């Protein structure tokens, strides 16, 4: 705790001598962004004026592009107008056929398919009744051969236990003291 | 691992068992699968000529509206070119205008790009000819800061060891000891 208290006494010596140092530093640097300051201020105007040139041109081009906008605009409008009413008959004709086809097909194939879920419907019946003959007898085999494990498993963990518990308790007690006698050096 | 030892010499057994009885309805899965297939392979036909039917039909109608779309596509292509035209000389009337704008603009701002760069240095010189002296001072103040800082840091790490080795060394044989009497017992 020595040199917590003398450091925080050589500090505010210098801390003065620094600050003195930088606020002469800082005084002379205003000066310099006075003069800045002053510049921006005195080329603005000319900036201001050759601005308002410029807007004057962007907007006389703005009014010369207006009706060529409109005209333009008017010639594509009359291209799709034209092409549209030609080729919306054969897509409407179209539409209309292919769509009855689908139903169609749906119906075509309706028949069949409800035949075909209907046998095999019966024939996945069929096999899941042998299934379920040699699935009842596994079952029974599997838990037969489970059990036994951990029957064996619970009783030699807790004798192991037992036997580990007077080496940990003799060292545990070593250990209070230990850790203890190292408290006594960090702090 | 006797417990272990008797789960796995039933482990095989009850597998051959179940294994050998899946084999037997692998066989009857397969016999019940080959006459499903057998009748799938029937209904297929029946799609793929309604499929085929509607193939032809729009391969004909595609064909018939293919120089159709040529005609309206050919009239795009000319009136393209049209509004391409009406447009172009506005738009090289102020791209000449543009260039000449750039003109005055960049020799607006050349002849101050150079003043500034004298400003810069000009402000530059004077800086450093002033901060230059205060860097000395900063830098030898802080090296007497810097003597007090690094000087009882490595001494009472020292002394901190010295009282800590003869604990731990002696810690460390218990814990090994009884490390090995642990061992024994969980093998
Ligand atoms: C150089 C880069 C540009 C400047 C960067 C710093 C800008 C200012 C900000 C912090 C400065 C450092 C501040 C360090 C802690 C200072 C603590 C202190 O002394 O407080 C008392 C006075 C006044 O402080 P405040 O202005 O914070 O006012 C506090 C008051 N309660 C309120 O908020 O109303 O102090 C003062 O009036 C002047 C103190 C001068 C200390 C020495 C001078 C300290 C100034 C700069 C260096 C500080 C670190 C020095 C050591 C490392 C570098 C060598
Ligand atoms: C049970 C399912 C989950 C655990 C599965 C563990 C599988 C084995 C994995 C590690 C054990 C071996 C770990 C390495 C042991 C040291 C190496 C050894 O002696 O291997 C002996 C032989 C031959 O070699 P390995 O099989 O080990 O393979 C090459 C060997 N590792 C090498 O270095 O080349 O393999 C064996 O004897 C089989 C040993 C295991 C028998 C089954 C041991 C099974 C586990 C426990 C049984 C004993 C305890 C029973 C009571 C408690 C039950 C929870
Ligand atoms: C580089 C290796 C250094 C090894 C030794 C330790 C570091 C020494 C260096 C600098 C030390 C600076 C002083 C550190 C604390 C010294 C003892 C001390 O003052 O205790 C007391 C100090 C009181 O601080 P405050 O007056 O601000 O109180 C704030 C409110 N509370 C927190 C007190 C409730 O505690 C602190 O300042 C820390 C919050
Ligand atoms: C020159 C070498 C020796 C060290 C010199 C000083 C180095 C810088 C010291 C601290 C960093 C901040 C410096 C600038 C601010 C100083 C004042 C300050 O608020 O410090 C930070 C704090 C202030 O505590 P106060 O109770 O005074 O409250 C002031 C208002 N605020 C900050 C709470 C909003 O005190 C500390 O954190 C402990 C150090
Ligand atoms: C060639 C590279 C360098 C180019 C430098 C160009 C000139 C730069 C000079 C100054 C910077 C711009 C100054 C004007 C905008 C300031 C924006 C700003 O954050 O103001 C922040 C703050 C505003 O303060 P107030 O809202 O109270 O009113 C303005 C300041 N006065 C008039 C009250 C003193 O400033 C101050 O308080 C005083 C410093
Ligand atoms: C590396 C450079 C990056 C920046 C490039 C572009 C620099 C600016 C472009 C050209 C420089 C000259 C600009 C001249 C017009 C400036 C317009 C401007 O900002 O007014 C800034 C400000 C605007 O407010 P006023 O109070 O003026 O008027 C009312 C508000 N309205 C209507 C103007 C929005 O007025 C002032 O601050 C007084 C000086
Ligand atoms: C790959 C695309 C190539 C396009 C090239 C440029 C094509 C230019 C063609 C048209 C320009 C846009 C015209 C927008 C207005 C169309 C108005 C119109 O269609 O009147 C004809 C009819 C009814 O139009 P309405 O005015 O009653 O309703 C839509 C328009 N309003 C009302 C919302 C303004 O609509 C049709 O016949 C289309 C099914
Ligand atoms: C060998 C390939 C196996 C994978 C592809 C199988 C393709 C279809 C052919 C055979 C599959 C088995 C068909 C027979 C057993 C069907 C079992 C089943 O869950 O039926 C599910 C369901 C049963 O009928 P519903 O849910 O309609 O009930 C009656 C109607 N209401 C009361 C619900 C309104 O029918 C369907 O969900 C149709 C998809
Ligand atoms: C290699 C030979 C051993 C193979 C064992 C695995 C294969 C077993 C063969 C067929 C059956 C597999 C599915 C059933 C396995 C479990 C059978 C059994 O009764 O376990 C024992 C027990 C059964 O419980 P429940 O079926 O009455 O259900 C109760 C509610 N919860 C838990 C289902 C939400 O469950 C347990 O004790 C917890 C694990
Ligand atoms: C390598 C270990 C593999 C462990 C799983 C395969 C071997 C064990 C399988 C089956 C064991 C069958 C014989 C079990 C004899 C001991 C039974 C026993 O003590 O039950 C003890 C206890 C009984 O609890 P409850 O009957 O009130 O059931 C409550 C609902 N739950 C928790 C069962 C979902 O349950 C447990 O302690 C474990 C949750
Ligand atoms: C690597 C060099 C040798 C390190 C040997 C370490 C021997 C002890 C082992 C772990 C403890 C490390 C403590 C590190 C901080 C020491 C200073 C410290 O924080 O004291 C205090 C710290 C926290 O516990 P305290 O009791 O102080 O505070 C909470 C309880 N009360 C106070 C609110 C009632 O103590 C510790 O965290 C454990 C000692
Ligand atoms: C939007 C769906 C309309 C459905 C109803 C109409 C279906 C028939 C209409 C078009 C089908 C494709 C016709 C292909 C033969 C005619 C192609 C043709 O125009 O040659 C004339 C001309 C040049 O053809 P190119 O083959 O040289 O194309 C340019 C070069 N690259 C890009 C092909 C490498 O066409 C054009 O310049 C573009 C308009
Ligand atoms: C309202 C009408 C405008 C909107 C609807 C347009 C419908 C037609 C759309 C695309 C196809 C027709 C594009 C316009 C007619 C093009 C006729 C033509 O020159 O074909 C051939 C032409 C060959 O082009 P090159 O690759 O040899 O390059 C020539 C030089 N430049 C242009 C690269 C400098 O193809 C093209 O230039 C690509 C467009
Ligand atoms: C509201 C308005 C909506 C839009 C309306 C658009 C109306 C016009 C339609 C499409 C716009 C693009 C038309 C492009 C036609 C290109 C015709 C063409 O290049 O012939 C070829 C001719 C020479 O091409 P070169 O490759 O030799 O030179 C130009 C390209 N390089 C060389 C500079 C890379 O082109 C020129 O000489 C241009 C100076
Ligand atoms: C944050 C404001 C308060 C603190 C301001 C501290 C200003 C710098 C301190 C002293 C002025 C610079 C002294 C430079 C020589 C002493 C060592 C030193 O500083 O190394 C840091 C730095 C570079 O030093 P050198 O280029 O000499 O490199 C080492 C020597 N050899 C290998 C190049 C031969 O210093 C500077 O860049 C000068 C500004």
């Amino acid at each position: 705790s020595t040199f917590s208290k003398l450091r925080e006494q050589l500090g505010p010596v210098t801390q003065e001598f620094w600050d003195n140092l930088e606020k002469e530093t800082e005084g002379l640097r205003q000066e310099m962004s006075k003069d800045l300051e002053e510049v921006k201020a005195k080329v603005q105007p000319y900036l201001d004026d050759f601005q308002k040139k410029w807007q004057e041109e962007m907007e006389l081009y703005r009014q010369k592009v207006e009706p060529l906008r409109a005209e333009l605009q008017e010639g594509a409008r009359q291209k799709l107008h034209e092409l549209q009413e030609k080729l919306s008959p054969l897509g409407e004709e179209m539409r209309d056929r292919a769509r009855a086809h689908v139903d169609a097909l749906r119906t075509h194939l309706a028949p069949y398919s409800d035949e075909l879920r209907q046998r095999l419907a019966a024939r996945l019946e069929a096999l899941k009744e042998n299934g379920g003959a040699r699935l009842a007898e596994y079952h029974a085999k599997a838990t037969e051969h489970l059990s036994t494990l951990s029957e064996k498993a619970k009783p030699a963990l807790e004798d192991l236990r037992q036997g580990l518990l007077p080496v940990l308790e003799s060292f545990k007690v070593s250990f209070l003291s230990a850790l203890e006698e190292y408290t006594k050096k960090l702090n």
